[PDB]
């Protein structure tokens, strides 16, 4: 008999709606630990300035309450970072969350005890419970990269990664730097180069940037909405990406050069960094030819903003559009400012970071009183290998994740009974709340019927699991998304498998996969009273 | 009986090699039909300046002569057309074949009478003849294609196609326009600078040009390649494009970003245009990746090159380098010259030709003495569907090249008893005269097999054809050639169908593919005493 009937391991969006549902509507006994000082994950850990969503506030929040939809306020088209933590903290003291959820709580080591059939949880503090299902909300990126570049501990200056941002540090009239280039790294150069008094990039790859489309929202645009929310969640559910816009049946070079260049053009005016990808024609990411037109579109518009034609060929990617879609509110133009130099890392390495700043290979110490790195996440496998997370046979999780990692649909794995993961690896790329919401509810139905049909364990087989890598590594090699060597596939990290880590076939397809195996009696899995 | 053995269409490299071997090496009775004025086909008619081949003189010849090989000379490492007309006029000397090649002459009707089992061919000319062998040599890129562009007619100065070029015209010190980009718009371009008062040159699509590292040749060099030729062709008939260079067995994306630097720049100061291809990495034209870096290097370089910005970026492609690989000798530097104007036709696309020049919508009248046409041809298919051409049943070659061309072996086809093609449809995409000779070879054997076993018709069946149409469709879609949009799917002239009309596995399979079928006693033939 453990101590409780669930534990749950992250606060953010996924931890929070899986207490929620194991708790106040299975009535289960249920504890929450998240490292963090605050519930929130990730808009908790990112204070930093410019930190804000790319999917459109109106589908990046919960759906499963309909009275929080009515309810709930936003006044901007994207939603910056404290308004994503006061809505996820509203959501906590509504449902009445936070007496169950332990911050400041690190899970150190998570075991398995054949025997007893309980997982055991113990903590950075030293202590353990015990709980019948063990839900693994880590989130795909969770955990920090901050690359060994030769220097970087002697730096006498404020040195933080984008996702410790500290709440008291302020770059109003300092020399700031930053590395990296992507989704985090673009939208903190634009607030950035807002309030620093010079701001170094140091850009290894460009990435194809399009805008974002951000600005205030009417009041009534916003009721109109809530009115047909009922209807925006069907087409959120059904379709790929989940970013609430029609997506795409057209074949790019199905058309006239005319009429791809108006298509692009009106997406570009919208803004949305999925909404080009999918909203313009269906096979961006499928077809080269058509990928060769949006990446062509995208150049043709770096050269129009960028003024000195030097930063334009330095901002310009020459590689496939192929890693996540970026948008941000005026990132090209951002260096038009004076204030604004950028370092390209391809053509002047970083040879060594100084106290006083960094020092590229042509010579120059850039002189910086603040450096960031904005260097991605260890993502989807990073806080699951780096937790003493022991199943069946003693075995650690790294054992399993030899040619990289695994899961059964996403959310469950081999050897490993009563444990579920809220987007664990192979499991879909989509805006992230429904994606999260498919897989809380999926969980909270297996989890019910153990407790109802007395289940001591629920386990997928290595054949199912198998046979579910096989179905993603199908569908990912169809696609343009495995030769874009990003984050997606892990190639971003010395030393880390490149290795496929997405259902890459959509919202719609997922949820019809979940659905599918649950009234097929739960097929590849085994269900033992 | 027949009045003649056997026919043949056409008096270039291909018709000029089949009436050797079947009159010379066979003893039959055997005529030709040029509708052009002279032998050499492509050489006789393309008699512009400029007009020179893309594969180095040293393989740009026949190889069956091992003496003509020792003996005929070449100046220059890429041979002018001048020159190539004079090799074929050497041929056609050396071996006594002009008396067999009627001029003129162009075939209208070809019918096989299904009662007496023979060919019977109609001349514009109003001469029937019967043979027993029909030998089609129409060449892959005969048939101009000249776009009715509105108002074309009405032009007052001179206006002529490239194919079409008339000896007479002498465009020193005139203000001459050109449409087209493609090998031979290109190489006219460069050729035509020199000369013209003022050229206008009126692009649609760039596309991807090398160098093509033309020059004198060491006469030492030419006698060491004539000493080692025995071991050249060898290469070159295990190659697959047989453009006599090593093709590199490298994944472009295998190796750093120094390395792949290093290998396109060798290959640019080299040069070719199928060197930059197939000779820097193994997966240019089928792995995008290695795309988007040979293309990103091809574009930097018109950068370097091209001092006029808006010039460079209106010569810079986005597209796939998946059309047929162009080289010239300085094409981006002709547009530093002050007498070059480029016109992009995606910007400003042609209203209507006027008496004096050609309007834009942009509305400037470009004032031309001589209008040029390099808008290529009906390729592969062209004077072919021309033709009368009906088989068995009565049916014409349309009713079977309804969802495009189709062959048995690109050199014969179903329902076309005893009718031989030399680069019919599905053949080989290489240096042209070592896969004329796999085929004029392997078309006199078969022919000379019907003769000592006493044979009325040799014919591929409906299956045979239609297993190498999914042969080819195989190949083909495994690359990024059918994405381009060029004159090698028919998607160049509006309405002719989007279809496959090339084997892409190379001489190197194609040749084995011959002997394969040979040796298994005519696989997918009806062999009729
Ligand atoms: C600036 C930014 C903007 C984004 N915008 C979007 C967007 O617009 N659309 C979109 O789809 N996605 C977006 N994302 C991706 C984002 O990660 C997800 O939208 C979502 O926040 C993930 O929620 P989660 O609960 O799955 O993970 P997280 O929010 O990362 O929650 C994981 C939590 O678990 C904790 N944890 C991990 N390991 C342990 C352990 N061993 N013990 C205890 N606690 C642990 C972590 O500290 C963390 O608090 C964005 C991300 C960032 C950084
Ligand atoms: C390295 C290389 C360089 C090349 N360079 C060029 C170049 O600079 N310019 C260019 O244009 N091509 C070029 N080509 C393509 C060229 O067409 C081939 O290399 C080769 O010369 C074609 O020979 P052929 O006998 O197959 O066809 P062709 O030489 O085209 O001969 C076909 C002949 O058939 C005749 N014919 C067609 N229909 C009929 C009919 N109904 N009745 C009677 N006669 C008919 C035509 O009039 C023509 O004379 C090049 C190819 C390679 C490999
Ligand atoms: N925001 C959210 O966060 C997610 C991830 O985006 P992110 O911006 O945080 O990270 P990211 O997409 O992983 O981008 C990391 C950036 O840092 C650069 N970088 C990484 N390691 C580096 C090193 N050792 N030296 C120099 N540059 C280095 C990368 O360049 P390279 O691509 O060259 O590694 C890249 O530009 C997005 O999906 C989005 O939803
Ligand atoms: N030289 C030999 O000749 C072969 C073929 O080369 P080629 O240059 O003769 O032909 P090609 O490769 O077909 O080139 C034709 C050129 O004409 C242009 N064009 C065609 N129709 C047009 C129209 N209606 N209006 C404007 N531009 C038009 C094409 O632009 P688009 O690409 O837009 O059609 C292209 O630039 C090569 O394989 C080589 O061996
Ligand atoms: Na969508």
């Amino acid at each position: 008999t453990p101590d409780l009937d669930a534990i749950v391991i992250g606060a953010g969006f996924g931890g929070i709606y899986m207490l929620h549902k194991l708790r106040n509507d299975l009535g289960l006994s249920v504890r929450v630990f998240e490292k963090g000082g605050g519930v929130g994950g990730t808009w908790y850990w990112n204070k930093y300035p410019g930190a804000k969503s790319d999917t459109e506030g109106f589908v990046y929040r919960y759906s499963f309450d309909k009275e929080l939809l009515r309810e709930y306020d936003w006044t901007t088209r994207y939603l910056d970072q404290p308004d994503v933590l006061a809505y996820l903290e509203h959501v906590v003291e509504r449902y009445d969350l936070a007496r169950d959820i332990q911050l400041n709580t690190e899970v150190t080591d998570a075991i398995f005890d054949e025997e007893t059939e309980l997982w055991r949880v113990t903590t950075a503090g030293g202590e353990t419970l015990t709980a019948r299902f063990l839900v693994t909300a880590l989130g795909l990126l969770s955990r920090s990269n901050i690359p060994d570049i030769p220097g970087r501990d002697s730096f006498a200056g404020r040195l933080v990664h984008t996702n410790a941002w500290p709440e008291d540090l302020d770059i109003t009239g300092k020399r700031v730097g930053v590395i990296g280039t992507g989704s985090t790294g673009t939208q903190f150069i634009v607030a950035a180069a807002k309030m620093a008094e010079q701001l170094t990039v140091f850009q290894r790859t460009p990435q194809y940037c399009v805008p974002s489309g951000n600005g205030p929202m009417d009041p009534d645009e916003v009721a109109r909405i809530k009115q047909n929310f009922d209807s925006i969640w069907d087409q959120v559910r059904s379709s790929t990406v989940a970013f609430g816009f029609e997506e795409s049946t057209v074949e790019a070079m199905s058309v006239s050069e005319s009429e791809r260049q108006r298509v692009f053009q009106q997406a570009w005016d919208k803004g949305n960094g999925f909404r080009f990808m999918f909203g313009t024609f269906c096979d961006i990411a499928t077809n080269p030819e058509a990928n060769a037109a949006a990446a062509a579109f995208i150049r043709s518009k770096i050269a129009e903003i960028v003024k000195d034609p030097e930063t334009a060929r330095k901002l310009t990617p020459t590689d496939l559009y192929a890693k996540r879609p970026l948008c941000n509110e005026g990132y090209y133009e951002t260096y038009n400012r004076d204030n604004v130099s950028l370092v390209s890392l391809k053509e002047t390495p970083i040879e060594e970071i100084v106290p006083q700043g960094v020092r590229t290979s042509d010579g120059v110490v850039h002189e910086l009183d603040v450096l960031v790195f904005a260097t991605g996440f260890d993502a989807v496998d990073g806080n699951y290998r780096a937790m003493n997370l022991r199943g069946r046979d003693g075995r650690h999780i790294n054992e399993h994740w030899t040619e990289g990692p695994t899961s059964y649909l996403g959310v469950t794995k081999a050897g490993f009974p009563n444990m579920f993961m809220i987007l664990g690896p192979n499991g879909p790329f989509t805006n992230t709340p429904p994606s999260i919401e498919a897989q809380v509810e999926w969980i909270s139905d297996l989890i019910d019927k153990a407790t109802r049909e007395g289940l001591t364990t629920v386990e997928p087989t290595a054949d199912a699991e198998r046979e579910w890598t096989e179905t993603c590594a199908e569908i990912a090699n169809m696609t343009l998304f495995p030769k874009a060597d990003s984050w997606i596939f892990g190639a971003n990290i010395p030393g880390k498998r490149h290795a496929v880590m997405f259902y890459l076939g959509g919202l719609g397809n997922y949820r019809r996969q979940l659905a599918d195996v649950a009234d097929g009696g739960y097929r590849g899995f085994q269900l033992r009273g």
